[PDB]
């Protein structure tokens, strides 16, 4: 291991090496232009190239962090630029790499990237395929700083092959779009549960962390004996403890061990494991991470003989009570990977509380039995939830389907915006047309991932404009009773009706013009707003509001003169409107 630059430069190629160094220097160096970097790649390539045929080169025995440190203060505009980060440079390994992490800006103030036309991307992705994915690659990296490189690097990779199938089919926008609207969800979704675990570690502790740890892997590894989930359990917090430091390097190697520990004891962790632990270096630590749940043993009793009926639980538990609580999560969530993590640590909790109870009275036998009964009023909480809103997914449309939810949400939390009112609707409803499809046994641990991202996003928006107390009660509660602490929201009986606005009920033709989608969303609008100016409306009035509207919309679209309905007949549904409600 003379160089650790050559070395790595065999493990991951070259081709994959590039990207992964263009990715690293967009994050710190986030305000130079794309054609600086290249530089900057080209030259760390060839002198990788100089270590891989000797590692005895001049400065192939350097460290990783060391040459990389020293090109970044080789940068002539360093301190012209980022200034304080060029103070950095004084400084001496490994209190410099610190430095570097300390001045890395997150969500610098740059330019959206607007997604330009089909025809235009298609033809410089003919064109000059390398520089315009590459050009891209650094202009999400120089946005998302802090994003795990190899799984940014993970996204490109699936963006050169979208390109590469519809960029020669007859009809590329209908095959083309509808993928890059995958990515770009997929892209924050796995951006938001980045900042939010990491976000978990540090806010709640490594305790509750681990607790959530050994509630998956159990899950994911049901024949794994708990020793080895607690091994994997133990290493799991090492290592997302170092990812959400920022360095590139430590995080990558902790992934790289985890998955190598993994890979070599398949059997006594799980069976389908063996797809992930032939794959590279490179893919091992992702394809492990969202590796499919193994089948847990046929021959598993209930926890009540070693948790319920048993003698010694008060001795055990007190031995060592994280373990033994611990213990009880792994043999639950082993047996049930139909629920939701959060579930099994409610369930957990629940445990804890009447071991701490009971276990102090005359005889603890006796509140043991009580146990299990409270867990099926826990149990059943989210199952009616899910069983109740599919239905009504299934009746109405998505997009009905997320007006139901709109009125509902709108009614619980009038004060929230417009904006933020349509967004959390519409993505909710697609979180419906998602996890409905699946079955029961997957539908719960389904809407747990999808939530915990809209609701934790909602918080964030929330965090920058409160607007409601209740809100912000469950944005900062623990992270088990955020979602139910949501669910338990009430229509507010506070709110004041906002006074009417002719301008917000008006309507023009070009609506007639617009994406059925924009479409969607300002009658989504309205209809938020509908529901904010007479918030007492009951589901059949404001139907009857609806249904006005939607035939209005109709009639207007249909005629031979256009604008001149939409302000006309617009004057008479909004009088009409106006005296039933
Ligand atoms: C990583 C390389 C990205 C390649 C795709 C370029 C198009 C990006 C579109 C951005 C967007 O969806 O808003
Ligand atoms: C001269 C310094 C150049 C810096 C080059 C950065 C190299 C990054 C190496 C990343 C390896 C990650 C391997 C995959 C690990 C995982 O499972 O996530
Ligand atoms: C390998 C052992 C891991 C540690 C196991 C600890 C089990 C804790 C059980 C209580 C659920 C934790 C939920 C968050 C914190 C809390 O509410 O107590
Ligand atoms: C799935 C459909 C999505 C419709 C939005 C409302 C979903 C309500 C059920 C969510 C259940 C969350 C489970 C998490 C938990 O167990 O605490
Ligand atoms: C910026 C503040 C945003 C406020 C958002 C108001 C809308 C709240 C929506 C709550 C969704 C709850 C999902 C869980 C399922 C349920 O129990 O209904
Ligand atoms: C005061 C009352 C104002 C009357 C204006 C009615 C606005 C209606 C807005 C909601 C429109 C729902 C359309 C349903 C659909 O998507 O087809």
């Amino acid at each position: 291991h003379k160089s650790e630059v050559a070395h790595r430069f065999k493990d991951l190629g070259e081709e994959n090496f590039k990207a992964l160094v263009l990715i690293a220097f967009a994050q710190y160096l986030q305000q130079c232009p794309f054609e600086d970097h290249v530089k900057l790649v080209n030259e760390v390539t060839e002198f990788a190239k100089t270590c891989v045929a000797d590692e005895s080169a001049e400065n192939c025995d350097k460290s990783l962090h060391t040459l990389f440190g020293d090109k970044l203060c080789t940068v002539a505009t360093l301190r012209e630029t980022y200034g304080e980060m060029a103070d950095c440079c004084a400084k001496q390994e490994p209190e410099r790499n610190e430095c570097f992490l300390q001045h890395k800006d997150d969500n610098p103030n740059l330019p959206r990237l607007v997604r330009p036309e089909v025809d235009v991307m298609c033809t410089a992705f003919h064109d000059n395929e390398e520089t315009f994915l590459k050009k891209y690659l650094y202009e999400i990296a120089r946005r998302h700083p802090y994003f795990y490189a190899p799984e940014l690097l993970f996204f490109a990779k699936r963006y050169k092959a979208a390109f590469t199938e519809c960029c020669q089919a007859a009809d590329k926008a209908a095959c083309l779009l509808p993928k890059l609207d995958e990515l770009r969800d997929e892209g924050k979704a796995s951006s938001a549960k980045q900042r939010l675990k990491c976000a978990s570690l540090q806010k709640f502790g490594e305790r509750a962390f681990k607790a959530w740890a050994v509630a998956r892997l159990s899950q994911r590894f049901p024949k794994a004996e708990f020793a080895e989930v607690s091994k994997l359990v133990t290493d799991l917090t090492k290592v997302h403890t170092e990812c959400c430091h920022g360095d590139l390097l430590e995080c990558a190697d902790d992934r790289a061990d985890l998955a190598k520990y993994i890979c070599e004891n398949q059997d006594s962790i799980s069976s389908k494991l063996k797809e992930c632990c032939e794959k590279p270096l490179l893919e091992k630590s992702h394809c492990i991470a969202e590796v499919e749940n193994d089948e847990m043993p046929a021959d598993l009793p209930s926890l009540a003989a070693d948790f319920v009926e048993s003698k010694d639980v008060c001795k055990n538990y007190a031995e060592a009570k994280d373990v033994f609580l611990g213990m009880f999560l792994y043999e639950y969530a082993r047996r049930h990977p139909d629920y939701s993590v959060v579930l099994l640590l409610r369930l957990a909790k629940t445990y804890e509380t009447t071991l701490e109870k009971c276990c102090a009275a005359a005889d603890p036998h006796e509140c043991y039995a009580k146990v299990f009964d409270e867990f099926k009023p826990l149990v059943e909480e989210p199952q009616n939830l899910i069983k109740q809103n599919c239905e009504l997914f299934e009746q109405l449309g998505e997009y009905k389907f997320q007006n139901a939810l709109l009125v509902r949400y709108t009614k619980k939390v009038p004060q929230v915006s417009t904006p933020t009112l349509v967004e959390v609707s519409r993505n909710l409803g697609k979180v419906g047309s998602k996890c409905c499809k699946h079955p029961e046994a997957k539908r719960m641990p389904c809407a747990e991932d999808y939530l915990s991202v809209v609701l934790n996003q909602l918080c964030v928006l929330h965090e920058k404009t409160p607007v409601s107390d209740r809100v912000t009660k469950c944005c900062t509660e623990s992270l088990v009773n955020r979602r139910p602490c949501f669910s338990a929201l009430e229509v507010d009986e506070t709110y004041v009706p906002k006074e009417f606005n002719a301008e917000t009920f008006t309507f023009h033709a070009d609506i007639c013009t617009l994406s059925e989608k924009e479409r969607q969303i300002k009658k989504q609008t309205a209809l938020v707003e509908l529901v904010k100016h007479k918030p007492k409306a009951t589901k059949e009035q404001l139907k009857a509001v609806m249904d006005d509207f939607a035939a209005f919309v109709e009639k207007c679209c249909k005629a031979d003169d256009k604008e001149t309905c939409f302000a006309e007949e617009g004057k008479k549904l909004v009088a009409a409107s106006q005296a039933a409600l």
